[PDB]
């Protein structure tokens, strides 16, 4: 019974490299590349945590966060190249539990996932 | 009754400026400057959230986290100049809920406190 992680990320290669790392570290990990699909997928599959980019086709990650929250109470970790102070504050106030600038070192991302899961 | 924040910071001036900002934003805020005193104070006063520096006289932030965690279950936000990957991992893995590099924009710090307090 491993924790289930959904990575929502438009860069398919980045998403997959991140997925492989996290799988090697005791997690069950899926990848979604589109924001509208992510909304449906997060709600139906109910992952234990979402790793979410703000920059997504279909629906941006802030919209994903907004739409998903009334039906999804689990941790959302925003992981993005949108690193401005304004962007960070918006993500967190929109309902994200953490907000991490790309690029992130895999070991750090793992530590953050773990910390969020014990919440 | 406002949420109770304890800032644990050796730089007395930095601590106070952060404290003033946070009070202006609907928080009751105290300041502690020593790690040994922080351990005692966190356990007895039970603040709603601790803002904790790694670099502290008496007991460092990692030691503080270790010592309070059996008796203190509220969010700990580590906020420090100790910015290396290994430092983040260590902080998070021993019970800190967030780990933030100095300097942090005041509104970003507030957004992170607010996100932590939501759980």
């Amino acid at each position: 019974k491993l924790p289930k992680i959904l990575i929502v990320e438009d860069d398919e290669r980045l998403a997959r490299l991140t997925q492989e790392y996290l799988i090697r570290n005791g997690l069950e990990v899926g990848v979604e590349t589109d924001g509208n699909r992510a909304i449906r997928r997060i709600i139906s599959e109910q992952p234990d945590l979402v790793v979410l980019d703000v920059m997504l086709p279909g629906a941006d990650g802030l919209t994903v966060c907004r739409e998903v929250r009334p039906h999804y109470h689990q941790p959302i970790l925003m992981l993005t190249a949108r690193t401005e102070d304004m962007d960070q504050v918006l993500g967190l106030e929109m309902g994200a539990d953490d907000y991490v600038a790309k690029p992130v070192q895999p070991r750090v991302l793992l530590a953050r996932i773990r910390a969020l899961l014990r919440r």
